[PDB]
């Protein structure tokens, strides 16, 4: 199994020893404040070899923001993040759609093709660099608003499924409709069904045993804020039956 630990670049020193010890890959979140810090990228690239992907910046970003300066910043953040991903030898880079929380299905759907268009330069940059670009669900109420973005890009854009985001932020809490988008990348954790807890698998309400087994051959990222061993042990028991 390709199982990776999520951590911010800002906590790499702290997460690396634990990665080694558990034989995990990495998905590194590119702290916007740290994007220009050449030495941190050099240090990481030397100190880790093993499968690596990145989470592109996302906080307060949206390619379709009504604020033109936010749109500009968002584009710069995604493109620079992709440069850094390539430097770290990342296979994949994950990003959010930028959709605000609480849009209606109609509002989310209307953003789909404008988003596909706005992603033109980002998809092109990823292609040039040899980095696979993945869109993750966040606040979309239903997977139908992501489907046209994927289709417009005709296989050049992949999907990362985060089940907790569907459960706590969307109007489609069941994993089924989201799984129908064929995620190649899974963001794994558990939640109480109220907050995006980033707890270990087995600790919450998502019932991964009921739906996750078919996806164990895909890249899985433990997006867990506590020690991730319990999730790795969950995955291993799931894999053995
Ligand atoms: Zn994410
Ligand atoms: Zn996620
Ligand atoms: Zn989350």
């Amino acid at each position: 199994m390709d199982v990776r630990l999520a951590f911010p670049l800002s906590r790499a020193e702290e997460a690396l020893p634990r990665l080694q010890a558990l034989g995990l890959g990495a998905e590194v979140y590119l702290d916007p404040a740290l994007l220009e810090e050449d030495a941190l990228f050099q240090s990481l690239r030397r100190r880790f070899s093993g499968k690596l992907s990145v989470h592109l910046p996302f906080w307060n970003l949206d390619l379709l923001s009504p604020d033109p300066e936010v749109r500009g910043l968002t584009l710069r953040r995604l493109l620079f993040g992709l440069d850094r991903a390539a430097e770290l030898g990342a296979d994949r880079a994950v990003f959010h759609s930028g959709i605000p929380h609480g849009r209606t299905p109609e509002e989310a759907l209307e953003r789909a093709l404008p988003l596909a268009e706005a992603l033109g330069l980002v998809v092109r940059r990823a292609r040039t660099l040899g980095v696979r670009l993945l869109l993750e669900n966040s606040h979309e109420p239903h997977p139908e608003a992501l489907r046209p973005v994927l289709e417009a890009h005709a296989g050049e854009l992949g999907f990362c499924f985060d089940a907790a985001h569907a459960r706590v932020f969307s109007r489609t809490p069941d994993p089924g409709p989201w799984l129908a988008l064929a995620p190649e990348h899974l963001h794994l954790n558990d939640t109480d069904g109220v907050y995006d807890r980033h707890w270990n698998l087995g600790r919450g309400v998502l019932g991964h045993g009921a739906w996750l087994r078919p996806y164990l051959d895909r890249t899985m990222v433990l997006e867990v804020r506590e020690d991730p061993e319990a999730s790795l042990a969950f995955l291993q028991a799931l894999a053995g039956e």
